[PDB]
């Protein structure tokens, strides 16, 4: 039947929407991973269809059931997202706005695009201080405070610090409650999913800027990663001069 064109912000959570439409749009990217908001929305539904023909390119539409995909790019500008989401079928849809978090997209980025597509959209809906904390001050305010400590297991001179600090503990990838609350993760696994995990425990956090130099990000790239972090969270940068910058990202 024919689409009724709009984009409409709801305050319900997804199940509560379905009633508008079963149809859900994703965002992935050239791997077919999906994009942190787009994660939690694919619950109880087999998703092999969106890693199986990759790689992609932007603009590429993958389908299955109830689900519609589109990869996307990252801010590299306006242009380039509205040409990808005009690759999607016209139809009704939930879906999240566009090209945020890493992408680097603003809100009213993605509005002005999805205004430009004859689709009916349903949009879901969705701080604490910057610092400059070196690692023994992150360490002494995660023991005080109970927030989650993420830590990169590859960086070698922080895992031998807490060893040193907390006689005893048991390191290894994942939750270790030991004098903190540490979350211990690899390189090799995307920020995408980490900030997924931590989404997911739904803690307070004390971090360092996910994926700065562990996953290649300088500080901006990781300023705009941060942004698809569901918790608060106190974010320690290398210096004052970086509290600035990050705080101006």
């Amino acid at each position: 039947a024919k689409i009724k064109a709009c984009v409409e912000e709801v305050t319900t959570t997804l199940e509560e929407t379905k009633f508008l439409t079963e149809n859900l749009l994703l965002y992935i990217d050239i791997n077919g991973n999906l994009h942190p908001d787009s994660a939690t929305l694919v619950s109880d539904i087999d998703i092999t269809f969106l890693k199986k023909d990759a790689p992609y390119i932007v603009g590429d539409v993958v389908q299955e059931g109830v689900l519609t995909a589109v990869v996307i790019p990252t801010k590299g500008t306006t242009e380039m997202l509205a040409k990808a989401l005009r690759k999607v079928p016209t139809d009704n849809y939930i879906t999240t706005y566009p090209g945020q978090g890493c992408n680097g997209y603003t809100v009213e980025e993605a509005k002005t695009v999805l205004k430009k597509c004859k689709s009916a959209f349903y949009i879901l809906p969705s701080i604490l201080g910057t610092v400059s904390w070196n690692l023994r001050e992150m360490l002494a305010h995660a023991e005080e405070t109970r927030k989650l400590m993420p830590v990169c297991v590859e960086t070698k001179a922080i895992v031998s610090t807490i060893q040193r600090k907390y006689k005893g503990i048991k390191i290894q990838e994942g939750v270790v409650d030991y004098g903190a609350r540490f979350y211990f993760y690899t390189s090799k696994t995307t920020v995408a999913s980490l900030i997924n995990t931590l989404n997911d425990l739904n803690e307070t956090l004390v971090t360092m800027p996910l994926g700065y130099v562990t996953h290649g990000l300088n500080l901006e790239e990781a300023a705009r990663c941060m942004r698809s972090l569901k918790v608060p969270a106190t974010v320690s940068v290398s210096s004052p001069d970086a509290v600035t910058a990050y705080n101006g990202y």
